[PDB]
C-alpha cells in the first residue's frame, strides 16, 4: 500500500478513471464483461467502488456491465491441486461445505471490483454454484438467466449470450488468463477433457451435493492465444492510471481461440 | 496461503465443528454479542467466511443479535491518515472526489474478510455513519444500530452503548484487544483522548457532501495494555475454535474496567 502510493502521481478517482476508459474506447451502451486488478491502477479515492461507479457512468444503464464471479472453493475437492487437501477430507467437504446463494456466496481469485460490483444495488448473478456471473444495465437479465450446471461456461452460458450481443472484454492490469471468454473456445474447440464434478445447491430449501460432468477448464495456453491474437491487431491498448488496459471484440477473440485449439 | 493454513489443520472446520466451538466456549440462542475476527486463525474451513457466519447465526439465532464492526475509515479526511499517509496535495482532491457512504455499497477496511461476507446477509441491517458504522442480525439488529450520532460517534448514542445496555457479550476470535471496538465506549467516557475536527462524504439532502464534525481521536494502541490488566481478574472465558484462541466477555465488564482504567491515568 505504500508502495502504491509511492508509485501514484496524483489520485485516481472516478473522475480520472472515467476519463481513462473514454481513451481507451469504452462507451455508453457497449456490452463488456470486465476483468481487473485493483492495484494495479494506482492509489484510488474511494478503491473498487470508484472503478464501478466509473464503467457504470461510462457505459450507462442503457449498456451491460458483465463480471465473472466464480466460487470455486464450493467445488468437489477430487480435483484440487493449489493446493490438494488430504483425501480423508474429500467427503466430509462434500457433505458440508455450505450451498451457493449467489446473494451471498464470495467469489474467489475475481478480485476486490468484483466482490463491490456483485454487492451493488440492481446487480444480479447468475445461479451456477462455481462459474457465476454477475451483470448490471440492459441486458443484465438476459445474460444471467438460465446457466446449465453442466457445461458451464459453453453455449448456454453468460459468455455465449455476450458473444450473441457482439460485446467486449476490458482487461484492466490482467492479462489472457484472466480472459474468461476464451473457455468457450475451449468448449467449442473440445480441446479439455469432461471430467466428474460436484458442488453444493439449494434445491427448494435443501442444501444439496449435486453431480454433474463438466469442462477441465485450463486457462494453461491463454497468454500463448493472446500473443498470437495481437498479431492481427484488434486491441486497443490504453492505461487506466497505471494499469496497462486491453479492450477487444469478445467474438474476435472467442473465434480466434476456436481455430487456435483446433490446429492444437 | 492456503498451502499453510490446510498444513496447520488437522481435520476441516465446518459450520458443524464451529457451532461446536462456540457453544463450549460458552455462545448460545438469545444471546447479544458483538464479534471480531481472524479469519484464518481458525484454520482451513470448508466454505470460509460464510461457514463463520453461519454457525454464529446457528448459535445465537434470530433470536439473539449478531453485531460486527463495519468501519469504513478509507472514507475520512486524509489529513490524519498514517497508515499509510498520502502526500498533501493529495488531500484535497480526496475530499472533493472520494464517494459518499452508502450503506449497501461502502466496503469495510480492516475489518475483516467475515465482516464483508456478514454484512452483505439479506437480512442484516447497517447503522447510518460514514466512517464508524455497525452491522446487526437478529432480535435487537434495529434498536442498535438506528440514529447513531455523526458526533462522537463510538460514544453514549452509538451501537456500542446500546450493546452495554442490552448487558451484551464480545467474542474475539484470533484477535487481540486492540480489535475491541468496545473499548472505544471507555475512552468516551473516560474523556481520554482529545477532541479533533474530521470529516466525510455523506449523501445529505439529495447530494454528495463533504461533511465536517467533530469526533474524538480514538487510539486502540492503549488497549492490548488494558486487555492484560484486565484478563487478571479472571472474567474473560478462553478457548478454541479450530486452532483459534479466543475470548467470550461481557460487555459491561471491559467497558467499565477501561473506563475506569484511563480515569486512573
Ligand atoms: S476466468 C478468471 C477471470 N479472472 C478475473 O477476472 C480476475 C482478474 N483479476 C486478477 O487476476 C487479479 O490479478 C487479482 C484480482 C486476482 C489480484 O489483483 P489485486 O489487485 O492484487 O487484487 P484486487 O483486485 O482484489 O485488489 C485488492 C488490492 O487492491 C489494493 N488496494 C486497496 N485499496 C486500494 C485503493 N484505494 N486503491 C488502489 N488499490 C487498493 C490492495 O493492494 C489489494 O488488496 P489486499 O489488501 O487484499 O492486498
Ligand atoms: S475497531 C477494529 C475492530 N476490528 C475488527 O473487528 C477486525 C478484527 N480482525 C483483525 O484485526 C484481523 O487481524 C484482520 C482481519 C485484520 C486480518 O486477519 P486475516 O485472517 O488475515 O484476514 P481475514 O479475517 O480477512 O481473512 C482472510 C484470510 O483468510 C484466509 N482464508 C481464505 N479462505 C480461507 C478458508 N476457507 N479457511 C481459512 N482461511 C481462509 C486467507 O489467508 C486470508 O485472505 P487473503 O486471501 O485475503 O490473504
Ligand atoms: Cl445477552
Ligand atoms: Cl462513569
Ligand atoms: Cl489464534
Ligand atoms: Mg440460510
Amino acid at each position: 500500500m505504500n508502495d502504491i502510493v509511492a508509485s501514484t502521481q496524483l489520485p485516481n478517482t472516478i473522475k480520472t478513471i472515467t476519463n481513462d476508459l473514454r481513451k481507451l474506447g469504452l462507451k455508453k451502451g457497449m456490452t463488456v464483461i470486465v476483468h481487473s486488478s485493483l492495484s494495479s491502477i494506482g492509489w484510488i479515492s474511494g478503491g473498487a467502488v470508484a472503478v464501478v461507479e466509473a464503467l457504470m457512468e461510462v457505459i450507462t444503464e442503457e449498456g451491460t456491465i458483465i463480471m465473472p464471479t466464480q466460487s470455486s472453493d464450493l467445488s468437489d475437492p477430487k480435483h484440487w491441486s493449489r493446493p490438494p487437501v488430504p483425501e480423508e477430507w474429500w467427503q466430509i467437504i462434500r457433505d458440508n461445505v455450505p450451498a451457493f446463494e449467489p446473494h451471498i456466496t464470495p467469489t474467489r481469485a475475481m478480485g476486490k471490483v468484483v466482490e463491490c460490483f456483485r454487492t451493488y444495488p440492481n446487480v444480479v448473478r447468475s445461479n451456477h454454484p462455481l462459474g457465476s456471473f454477475a451483470a448490471w444495465g440492459r441486458h443484465a437479465e438476459e445474460i444471467t438467466v438460465n446457466q446449465s450446471l453442466s457445461m458451464s461456461l459453453g453455449e448456454e452460458s453468460p459468455l455465449r449470450k455476450i458473444y450473441d450481443l457482439d460485446g467486449y472484454i476490458l482487461l484492466i492490469g490482467v492479462g489472457y488468463d484472466s480472459n474468461t471468454s476464451v473457455h468457450l473456445s475451449e468448449v467449442r474447440s473440445g480441446a479439455c477433457e469432461l471430467i466428474k464434478v460436484g458442488a453444493p445447491i439449494i434445491e427448494n430449501g435443501e442444501r444439496v451435493w449435486k453431480e454433474f460432468v463438466d469442462m477441465d477448464y485450463d486457462s494453461d495456453k491463454f497468454v500463448e492465444i493472446g500473443v498470437e491474437f495481437e498479431q492481427k491487431g484488434t486491441v486497443t491498448m490504453g492505461k487506466i492510471g497505471n494499469a496497462k488496459c486491453r479492450l477487444m471484440k469478445q467474438r474476435d477473440i472467442v473465434d480466434f481461440g476456436t481455430e487456435w485449439f483446433r490446429k492444437k
